[PDB]
């Protein structure tokens, strides 16, 4: 809500990372490696120790095809809510 709104501002940071690693703006286009790259950016950005990387061995098409419910089961507690907010914004906007 207030925390989600505030932390949404740092998501802009990933745009610099996308240009850096040649990650397309639209997640539908992402390779299994570019999905991993997004999760590694977040692991560093938000200091994580367990993004379930083995659970995200998928293309950007599969990632886009998971809904909020499946995404949150797979992703770690509270962190999943942060990642979902970023993912859904990227799908909606680019
Ligand atoms: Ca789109």
């Amino acid at each position: 809500a207030v925390m989600s709104q505030a932390l949404k501002a740092t998501f802009s940071g990933f745009k610099k990372e996308q240009r850096r690693l040649g990650i397309p703006k639209n997640p539908w286009l992402w390779s299994e490696q570019q999905v991993c790259q997004w999760l590694l950016w977040a692991t560093n950005e938000f200091s994580l120790v367990n993004v379930n990387l083995q659970r995200f061995g998928m293309n950007g098409q599969m990632l886009c095809n998971l809904g909020k419910e499946r995404f949150l089961e797979l992703a770690p507690d509270f962190v999943g809510d942060i990642l979902w907010e970023h993912l859904e914004q990227m799908i909606k906007e680019n």
